[PDB]
């Protein structure tokens, strides 16, 4: 009461080989369900079938989202890093909430007044052992605020089990947070807590500078033979003979090599063009998707892939890539006008094209009466032999994930990219303690319901260490970096327009420095 | 598992990133090549974003409990899935790593995708149904999909403002990074280990 | 006012022989009587003859109800003990009541306005030596609300001593706690206290797998005889003969046995069914009931028994067993369709059925002239020879009990079932403390009556240690569990329905592990 909790942590610092970044910002916590359960299945829906089915509850508590890098670090610094190192990875994190503030709030005859009730208190906690239905990583919005000066208010918490449809299986379980440890904290008092990361692959941070097709020397050839003569061009009577060659500098296209592009999914090739698209609704159904339980659903965000091939800026996946919506952006069918797409020319040396065919292969088997036939092949598995890079970063987007507590998992790369754990950070939820309103003066058996609506504020302070590796590359030419445009507009990038509302111009990615393959 | 792949994601809220929700221009008759789009709409959860990826999968032929349910041909050793070895053809099952069936389809079961166990005092062929134990896999319908189902479908060519937009259907997978399942389950009334290779190329050597 | 109390401390820890847990919550404290006296007799009934004669007083303060499970335990955990220990007894208990509130309320022209009064305090404390009549164990209403999220009030508290109806005799007692000392606390100021448990036999949590007729082995035959053969059966003139037989693997009935079934007494057996009882108000006339000092009642929720035979499902005993009312019951003739009967198809081993005879005995003595006489018994007394199990917890009802301290006592084990102590855990009392409103300017000889509304909260803490025995037997056979139906239902079991509000689908016992008798 007589007495603050914590100074205004947040600022950046890059001590070499490491870079420490916190941000401190101010929130606010609402009441909800008005400190009731409820149970939120596709009772609730109103329309779709087996195929959006949900069966949840909805917990008057709330949590924490804060799984970005736009609300993590500033755009210069971003900027910073991107320009600077090859790769990086989390290794430390802090948390801290306080000068906390309840206030209650009468509303007498619409002339509602609000006043102070630092009688009040609030419980929170950390749910270490994950046996709650991890929420992050869905990337869901109401992320701290992109932005330091502006503050927000922390989202409600609500999960889900199996279900079928509008119904539940027994195997459906049922959580209170209520029954956990919480730090019970009154104004005055301060919060904190702490958490380590564990080993992480750094999120390759880089360009390649070749290609698989094209990393093989060109004045000399290999001394490896290719069938490149099935008939006998001596003539009229193209035979069936049997020519061969070497590794042609011209016809390095046949020649040998050793690995393989990464595994792949056909996707739908669609235009940021109007006319270049047909003229049929294929949103839901051209789609590329997948299938669970008769529960079918899409297979994106994304897949392991590249966008598209040079020169094709028009077409992009239809959902292979992400999409990101201009600050102002409403909820249903907003404009391309609007959103920030996702270009992937940058992995167009590795990772094939979604959009794209990936491979031919033999149908069935030539011979000397029966024509060789040669099918196509859109869709694939992995095999040896085959090397690719996950998804880039996009600080307009989610920072890490959650890796699935299973037993088969491979490569648990992200397909929303960033990183993944066994065991990551875990989820931070609050609430307001339930202040009872007045009791009857005699006593009822039932319950209480009523209550004083009343909320509080605080600062989230997030202490991110961070890992990196910088470019050590003798690419004696001038590689490419990343700058804001050298020329004059009239709001300037990532400012402020006049209104105090700021944006994004343009989403930005990491894979800049020519890293040699 | 409490939860699923598809549902593992808060309803409360809705997802920041978008998606293409709109090919044409339901304006009118006028129905142009337009370009809407939407976030997670908590209705719209199937068409949300996900991050991860159900395990590899392998089509199997869908058989079922009672008679009349089933053709009427003998496909027992035909219309069923199977692998090719030096010519040595053979079948590709006890398994593959898969889920027996969808929800309330208790009377089809892959058609050599799971276990079967006669129950004392069994010949050696053509029994019943009456006599053994067939096992059920109602159970992995969280992670891994259902081997008689389809997995997949995917663009087939390339849309266009002329030609149509093809979409193929996937029934076999390989597999790929963002996919997690789990094997199959115990059953004492069967195997309790076995027999890795020793070979060079193995991977989750996962009976 | 600057500081918290103490953290939310609630869950559960299964150590292996000893399983700690506690449940914390929040409640509600209001004035009562405007913290006056009262002296409730049957000049209060208003009806009731020396069968309901009631003479007591109404204190202005209050205690608490947290004697039960489903308020102590969570579905799961209690589900966790059943299906794995034999027998469980309480071995430790503590109590902690902080973060308290006073919030007075004033009342201008129907608008009302609550604010805060931290100057205030109250007053609170514990019965150790237990003069005060103890009034839990009675099981009344209002208990720790079974489910963790909700809050809510202290029930106000009042007692009875011996009355003659309308009247009380001299050695009618009269009790004033605010003449014992009281942990005067004021907000900010936490409260705490400590209690122990003294030895007691665990509640037998377990099912037998014979019977008392049945425990002998069948293959061999008794050497000892027994009289099978009254007459002769040798023709027309079946004299009076002495045939005798043995142990015979088919007359096990008429076999010899050591051991004998528990006491008993006769109820009046209905059914779930409407037909197949009679047609007459029998609820209070055909009912078994005992009398006392003319003042006539019942003889249960309870005596010693088990409800009823072999697929008697529809058939219970009047007033044998308990009723559980599911969550939304009114307080009268309300009809089965909302209560849960408790059936008691477990103890069909050892103790009889009430509403079943108990035994036929001899009715005088049998002679060559007059014939031989065969009484019914319908109640009876207890002997050596006789063993039995006291009734079972049932989760939804009550935890323990309190011993009457007399002299004269035998195998105090509840009727209630649970757990007997001639030192049984205190009781809490608490009250607000009398905030009198504005006082007259100039003097005035009688009291003070004017006072302010208000009331209070905080967090009920309450670790109850435990001890048990879990399975060891050999049983070969997978013996039943306890498990909520793996089918698919529309509103999962002890699962919140859409708003919030949860119940309890069925009632619980222990009695399932198959432990050999
Ligand atoms: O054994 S394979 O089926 O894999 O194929 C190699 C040999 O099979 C043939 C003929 O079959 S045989 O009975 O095994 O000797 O298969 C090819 O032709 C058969 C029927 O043809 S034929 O005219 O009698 O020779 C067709 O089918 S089937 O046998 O699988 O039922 C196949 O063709 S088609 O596309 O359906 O028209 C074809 O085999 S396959 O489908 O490609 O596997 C002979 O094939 S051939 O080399 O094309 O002539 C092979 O034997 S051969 O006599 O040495 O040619
Ligand atoms: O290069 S691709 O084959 O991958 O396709 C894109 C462009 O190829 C076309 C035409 O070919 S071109 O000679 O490369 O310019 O392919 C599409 O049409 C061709 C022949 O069509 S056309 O009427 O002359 O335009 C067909 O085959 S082939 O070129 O591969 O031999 C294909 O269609 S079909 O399904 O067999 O009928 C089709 O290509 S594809 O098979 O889908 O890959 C043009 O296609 S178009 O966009 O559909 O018109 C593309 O060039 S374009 O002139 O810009 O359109
Ligand atoms: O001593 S007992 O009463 O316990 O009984 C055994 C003997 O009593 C009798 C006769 O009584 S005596 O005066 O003690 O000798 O009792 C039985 O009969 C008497 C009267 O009967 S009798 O015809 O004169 O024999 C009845 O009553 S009473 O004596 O108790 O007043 C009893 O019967 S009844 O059910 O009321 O009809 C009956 O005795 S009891 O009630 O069963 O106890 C003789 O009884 S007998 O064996 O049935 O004949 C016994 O003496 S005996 O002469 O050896 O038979
Ligand atoms: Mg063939
Ligand atoms: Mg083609
Ligand atoms: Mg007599």
């Amino acid at each position: 009461v007589g007495n603050s909790s914590g100074n205004w942590h947040c600022d950046s610092t890059w001590m070499g080989d490491r870079v420490i970044t916190t941000s401190t910002r101010t929130w606010a916590l609402p009441t909800y369900n008005n400190h009731l359960y409820k149970q939120i299945s596709n009772s609730t829906s109103g329309g779709s079938s087996n195929d959006n089915a949900y069966f949840g509850y909805s917990t008057p508590w709330g949590y924490f989202d804060f799984n970005r890098f736009h609300c993590h670090f500033s755009p210069r610094d971003w900027q910073r890093l991107i320009n600077n190192n090859w790769g990086f990875r989390p290794k430390r994190l802090s948390f801290k909430l306080f000068n906390i503030q309840v206030k209650e709030v009468t509303q007498n005859e619409g002339t509602k007044t609000i006043a102070n009730n630092l009688t009040s208190t609030i419980q929170v906690f950390t749910d270490s052992e994950y046996q709650l239905p991890y929420v992050l990583g869905s990337a869901h919005q109401g992320c701290l605020p992109p932005f330091p000066a502006d503050v927000f208010m922390i989202p409600q918490y609500g999960y889900l089990t199996l279900n079928n449809g509008s119904q539940a299986v027994g195997r459906s379980s049922f959580y209170c947070l209520e029954y956990f440890p919480s730090q019970m904290l009154r104004t005055g008092n301060n919060f904190q807590f702490t958490y380590t990361f564990e080993d992480v692959p750094f999120h390759s941070s880089y360009a390649h500078s070749q290609s698989l097709d094209r990393l093989m020397n060109p004045l000399i050839d290999q001394y490896l033979y290719y069938l490149s003569r099935t008939q006998t061009t001596g003539g009229t009577t193209n035979t069936q003979t049997l020519g061969f060659s070497q590794g042609g500098p011209n016809t390095m296209a046949n020649q040998a090599k050793n690995w393989l592009p990464g595994p792949c999914y056909r996707q739908q090739r669609v235009s940021k063009t109007s006319a270049d698209n047909n003229n049929s609704e294929y949103s839901w159904t051209g789609a590329t998707k997948y299938h669970l339980n008769g529960r079918d659903s899409l297979v994106n965000p994304g897949p392991a892939m590249a966008s598209h091939k040079d020169d094709e800026e028009k077409f992009f996946p239809q959902s292979g890539v992400l999409i990101f919506g201009k600050q102002g952006s409403e909820k249903t069918n907003v404009d391309i006008e609007k959103v920030m797409i996702t270009d992937e020319e940058e992995i167009r040396t590795t990772n094939p094209v979604a959009t794209e065919q990936y491979g031919s292969v033999s149908t069935n088997l030539q011979r000397g009466n029966r024509q060789a036939a040669t099918a196509d092949v859109n869709t694939q598995g992995v095999l040896p032999g085959m090397v690719w890079q996950d998804r880039d970063v996009y600080l307009q987007g989610p920072i890490w994930a959650k890796i699935p507590h299973t037993d088969g998992h491979f490569h648990p790369s992200p397909l929303m990219g960033g990183f993944g754990l066994k065991h990551p950070p875990p989820q931070i939820l609050i609430k307001n303690t339930p202040v009872p309103a007045d009791p009857p003066t005699t006593f009822n058996q039932s319950k209480l319901n009523s209550f004083i609506t009343q909320y509080s504020t605080g600062q989230v302070s997030v202490e991110i260490e961070w890992e990196l590796q910088k470019e050590n590359s003798k690419r004696w030419n001038p590689e490419i970096q990343y700058t804001s445009n050298y020329y004059k507009s009239t709001s300037v990038d990532f400012a402020v327009n006049t209104e105090g509302v700021y944006s994004e111009p343009r989403p930005i990615g990491t894979r800049y420095l020519t890293r040699n393959l």
